[PDB]
């Protein structure tokens, strides 16, 4: 229900290996854990939650930005890039969450499916 | 498929379903001649746009009708259309796809020439 | 004025007004404190939002209240909020400005380092 | 001034310098007719590019070279040249501000109208 698609907009190819981490808001207006990963060399991340461990909510997706420029011999302006977001799941609705990475700059979008 | 597109909306957060756009290819004089037309389907994508045969080197320009879009969804757009200009190099099974994110006063070109990562 | 902001509304063509945000700074323990908040004008800018006092080396974070801006516009949005995250070195009447294209699903922040 | 231009670099986070741009407008038949050149300052502008005299109302086309600019820079720009074509409607003091963030695989063309 929740995927990732990275790009370099330096290179035009995806973004391999970019960290994340998947938090839901809680009541106090804190944060809990579900996921962790690492984009593949498509910049994406299979089997990231599944459709129970993301139910409606306010999610955030911490992406590690800072290390892929590191690793990729630039330095960047980003201490990270943070995507945060109402959930509304309910059916098929799917999340991708859409990101084109610069040194000094990057764009989020999402695409949400209807039911 | 050589030359792929995905458009989409940032309005809607969706996919951006029956643009229109034309493929045209720079001649030896410095004309343009066109080579293929399509119209994006609900996935913001148009399957089968032209061949390997039909891509060569050479320099090509996507021209998407972009202000017939917003205007079919209510909006005022600025631009009259969204063009997108390149010198391909399909050499070494290179394909392309044109990533197009449209706002009615914006859009973002970018392009992807490799499905990983290097 | 060492940071600067540049708010636009890519639906519109016209800068976002009354957009609120507020800048914060990590502290020794890792948490965040506030340092100051903003509205920007009818420009998308706020002018005088922290002096170079307020200021010196650090990680920073802007936070903008764009789901307020769009809920205001009539547009349903996709995120909660636009956070820009970054370490400052502006020691050296070095110039920050935070550019931002606002859509319902999508923003784009890119940073300008005078 | 009617039409200005600001122009970034994604990659270094400055405005970007010394591009090259030319300004046409459409004409009756369809074809375009130069209006003026110029080429970007450290601020990523181009200050009087054309009069309000010579923006009247009808499609203009702003043809920037950015692959001239990052192959000077060293990098392997995917666009031929970026171009922005609207149709310009400058009546009540309408100014025109074509903004333009640089990736050597992706742009970014937004525009600010301003009631100056």
């Amino acid at each position: 229900p929740l995927m990732v698609k990275i790009l370099d907009a330096v290179k035009g190819t995806p973004a391999g290996s970019v960290a994340l981490k998947v938090s839901q808001k809680t009541a106090d207006g804190g944060w809990t854990q579900i996921a962790t990963g690492v984009t593949d060399a498509t910049g994406e991340i299979h089997n990231l939650i599944t459709e129970q461990q993301f139910p409606a909510g306010v999610y955030r997706v911490e992406f590690d930005t800072k290390a892929y420029w590191t690793n990729q011999g630039s330095t960047p302006f980003h201490e990270v890039a943070e995507v945060v977001f109402d959930a509304h799941p309910e059916g098929h609705r799917h999340y991708t969450l859409a990101l084109l990475l610069s040194p000094f700059s990057y764009t989020t979008t999402a695409v949400v499916s209807s039911v």
